[PDB]
């Protein structure tokens, strides 16, 4: 009974997730907006302060995007006048206040059109990137330092990443790292030099009479890639007139013997450096501790503290090699990696010693390390009952690996399955965050005694309203193939009824490594097709997808657009087999990799599914970034794996599209997966006389993100989907 979740109700949010973002500023307080204001708590007994009232501001002249207090608490660092670039990147004005002093301090400011600012870990030194270059101020109303002097637009990047860096290596726009100290400031350096550019239409406002051409340095699969050098400074000793001197770190001979990324970078200690460095053939890659020479001001990397990690049956790390985790002292290491039977667990590296002992074992894996502290390693893994999309916190007592304890598995089971987690430096205390099954749950604990300390959002508004609505529910089980056991989940109308036959859309990502199948509570596009046009939205973690050990994550390896997409197929076999799904009414979409395989799908010639969506797929994969692709295509030459990039296009199967209805959704400004993509697929279909529906997004990216282009493409294609399924 009651109204039930409408298309409204998504796009204009009527029903609110809250949250609790804190920001640890010590072992036992956070920070904490509280209605604008910033507060701060106090974890141990949970008392809290003003810190700082946005009426401070109130004639500030700009309205702040964002804030950043300094490790020390002197100043707060202003951000403003945001202009987002890519998925990480952006530009800004930035201004600084001093907390000691009513004052914005307004000498020596931070250069208008910065593109990047970090204060250190310990102090209040500032560090930004402006017109590509690297500045240091060691105070806030001093002059800065320049360190670089090579910053080049589209050329030469000091600091910050290039695009694939940003979207594929780093997942971030800065490339600095400041010592814990604070004294030395590591940044590294891209050339793009020869990397080509992709080339593309901005319209703009209407008011813009000539079109723009933005052009964007972007490897391809098997072309020129950025290079990079790795350098550090030492910010204490300084000068004015005085050049600063950076010092360069080098790769391992085995990197530079060819084309290589530098993936990861972890200080380990005040004088010691881990560097992470990857193959462009990504099997294989060298760590290096690089431990800084005091009298000869240099920093070495012994050959015989090199840590090999290699990979026999695929690429290297989930989408690159994982970060290490390093004691206080720094003369040792915990890493996730892939053991004898290719589970992800945790590895005890010490560092001048050859191998590494697995901590934990067993037929699941570690999806991340979240803490060190001298008695305890603390992570967050899938075992709980041997379902690989819940997720739990848990201790290993570093004095008998066998001693291990579930902090939240049984805490509140029926509501709270998927856990992340949140600790106070030096891990006195941590968030608790649950995101489903049930409603998000935010608690706060302390380590000594695991104990509950307080609730800190239980979103009990939200569970009001929603027991005002038909909401749907979601199944989650597995199947058999291959003898081996899939996990799909199936959101389920309300009032469901097993002795009826309900219309099926399949909800597609089943990229390298995903998992669309979980325990996390979700209000989306699925939630309003279920409650209120009564259908059946499923999505399958088949080949190919992660969490569930290299047999199946790899099972795709130099073969994208076989099995996944396959197994995709397979499940709707068997979901109409089942007794309540009517099988003339059977649609699938999906985004991006979701679109990809869409459409491979609807080109498969199958006759299972009646039509689906593709938004901004891919089309042919040497369209694509060279970073990501190559990490499971390979090379496109006769000499590597060029017949199977060939193969595995969309536009080869454009025939079969004659007997399905398609919908084909991209943006114009995408820099990702570029419209070149889509292009291709509608050319193919055309030259061969397949009707399909189309839509572009004037000055959209990746993300078809803008409010008024999202509720556009939600709306078009819930009237496709829903005339496709004959609903009213
Ligand atoms: C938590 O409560 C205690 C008790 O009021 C606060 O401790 C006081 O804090 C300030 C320093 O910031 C001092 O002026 C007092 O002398 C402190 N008293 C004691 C007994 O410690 C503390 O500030 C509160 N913490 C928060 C988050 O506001
Ligand atoms: C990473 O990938 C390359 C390409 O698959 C692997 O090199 C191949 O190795 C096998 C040996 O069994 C040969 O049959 C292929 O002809 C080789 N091809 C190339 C392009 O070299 C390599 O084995 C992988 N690296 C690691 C460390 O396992
Ligand atoms: O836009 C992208 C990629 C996807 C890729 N990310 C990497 C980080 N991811 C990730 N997932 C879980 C944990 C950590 N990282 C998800 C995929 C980065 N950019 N595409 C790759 C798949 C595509 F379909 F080809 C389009
Ligand atoms: C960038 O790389 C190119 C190689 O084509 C090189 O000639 C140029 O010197 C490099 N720029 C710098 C400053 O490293």
């Amino acid at each position: 009974s009651r109204k039930t979740y409408t298309l409204t109700d998504y796009l204009k949010n009527t029903y609110r997730l809250k949250l609790y973002s804190l920001r640890w500023i010590s072992d036992h307080e956070y920070l904490y907006k509280q209605e604008n204001n910033i507060l701060v708590f106090n974890a141990e007994y949970g008392n809290s302060s003003v810190f700082l009232e946005n009426s401070t501001f109130d004639e500030f002249g700009h309205s702040i995007n964002d804030y950043s207090i300094s490790p020390d608490g002197q100043f707060i660092l202003l951000e403003y006048n945001y202009v987002k670039q890519w998925r990480h990147s952006y530009t800004a004005s930035y201004d600084i206040y001093d907390l000691n002093k009513r004052q914005l301090i307004t000498e020596e400011r931070i250069p208008n059109n910065t593109q990047w600012v970090t204060w250190s870990p310990v102090g209040h030194k500032l560090a930004y990137v402006w017109n590509n270059d690297i500045y240091v101020k060691i105070e806030p109303n001093l002059p800065s330092y320049r360190i670089t002097w090579t910053g080049k637009e589209d050329i030469i990047y000091n600091g910050i990443t290039d695009w694939v860096y940003e979207e594929e290596v780093f997942s971030a726009y800065s490339a600095l790292w400041w010592s814990p100290n604070g004294t030395f400031l590591a940044y590294a350096q891209f050339n793009d030099t020869e990397v080509p550019l992709i080339e593309y239409s901005f319209y703009s406002d209407e008011s813009l009479q000539y079109p723009k051409t933005v052009r964007v340095p972007y490897p391809k699969a098997g072309a020129v890639n950025p290079t990079v050098k790795f350098f550090v400074v030492n910010t204490d000793s300084l000068s004015s007139v005085t050049n600063a001197t950076s010092i360069q770190i080098t790769a391992p001979a085995s990197m530079l013997i060819g084309d290589h990324y530098l993936c990861d970078v972890t200080w380990a200690t005040q004088e010691r450096i881990s560097l992470q460095w990857l193959r462009r053939i990504q099997n294989y890659s060298v760590m290096d501790i690089c431990d800084y020479d005091e009298s000869s001001g240099r920093w070495n990397c012994l050959v015989a503290r090199q840590h090999i990690e290699m990979s026999t049956t695929g690429w290297v790390g989930r989408f690159r090699p994982s970060e290490p985790h390093f004691t206080l002292d720094g003369n040792s290491f915990y890493k996730i990696i892939s053991n004898e039977e290719g589970y992800r667990h945790i590895c005890y590296f010490q560092i001048d010693k050859k191998d590494c002992t697995f901590i934990t074992k067993g037929t699941w894996e570690v999806i991340g390390i979240e803490a060190l502290t001298s008695d305890y390693l603390y992570y967050i893994s899938n075992e709980y009952k041997g379902m690989p999309g819940g997720r739990n916190l848990y201790k290993i007592q570093l004095s008998d690996y066998t001693k291990v304890t579930c902090l939240s598995c049984e805490l509140n089971p029926e509501r709270c399955q998927y856990y992340s987690v949140s600790f106070s430096k030096e891990a006195k205390y941590y968030q608790l965050r649950c995101s489903g099954p049930g409603l998000p749950l935010y608690t706060l604990h302390s380590s000594v005694n695991d104990k509950g300390l307080r609730v800190l959002e239980d979103n009990s508004a939200l569970d009001k309203m929603l027991q005002n609505v038909q909401m749907p529910s979601k199944k989650l089980d597995f199947i058999i193939l291959n003898e081996t056991k899939f996990w799909y989940q199936m959101i389920l109308p309300p009032h469901f009824d097993k002795s009826k036959k309900y219309p099926l859309l399949l909800d597609v990502y089943a990229g390298p490594c995903s998992q669309k199948a979980d325990t996390v509570f979700r209000l989306n596009w699925a939630t309003y097709l279920a409650s209120t046009e009564n259908i059946i939205v499923a999505s399958f973690d088949g080949r190919g997808s992660g969490y569930q050990g290299d047999k199946i994550m790899h099972a795709i390896n130099r073969r994208l657009g076989t099995f996944e997409v396959e197994d995709q197929i397979e499940a709707a076999r068997q979901f109409s087999k089942m007794g309540f799904v009517d099988n003339k009414r059977i649609a699938i979409w999906g985004w991006s990799y979701g679109g990809y395989v869409t459409s491979m799908v609807l080109g498969s010639g199958s006759g299972v599914f009646k039509c689906g969506i593709a938004v901004a797929p891919v089309s042919r994969w040497e369209y694509y970034d060279s970073v990501y692709t190559e990490r499971y295509m390979g090379l496109p030459t006769p000499e590597d794996n060029l017949d199977h990039y060939r193969n595995s296009t969309v536009m080869s199967r454009a025939e079969n599209f004659k007997q399905v209805e398609y919908l084909l959704i991209h943006g114009t400004a995408d820099d990702n997966v570029h419209f070149q993509q889509s292009a291709q697929i509608s050319k193919a279909l055309v030259d061969v006389g397949v009707d399909f529906q189309a839509m572009w997004y004037t000055d959209e990216d990746h993300g078809i993100a803008s409010s008024t282009a999202h509720q556009h493409i939600y709306t078009h294609m819930s009237h496709f989907i829903k005339q496709c399924f004959s609903l009213p």
